[PDB]
């Protein structure tokens, strides 16, 4: 019953792409350089599933480790996926 505990996003990164509208990441905002999404917007794949949510803490992208990068640096990683999107974030916190 606390928070910490990891999880992944498989939505299909192919027939259909994300969207949410992601920020923070920056090494100065957040932890160290993990990604925080701003919220999930109501058209792309991702909040019509609803894998992803807000400040989600994604810390990879079908394997590739975001520890230590930028918001835009995930943007790529969570964009540039290709097949599936197999993404293994963190149960992300809230601002207080």
């Amino acid at each position: 019953p606390k928070p910490g505990d990891i999880f992944e996003v498989e939505l299909a990164k192919n027939d259909n792409s994300l969207g949410i509208s992601v920020t923070g990441g920056v090494n100065t905002s957040v932890r160290h350089g993990g990604i925080y999404v701003k919220a999930v917007i109501p058209q792309g794949a991702a909040e019509s599933d609803g894998r992803i949510h807000k400040g989600d803490r994604v810390l990879a992208v079908n394997g590739v480790s975001l520890e230590g990068a930028t918001h835009k640096q995930a943007v790529e990683t969570l964009r540039n996926t290709g097949q599936v999107v197999h993404l293994l974030l963190e149960k992300g916190q809230s601002p207080t």
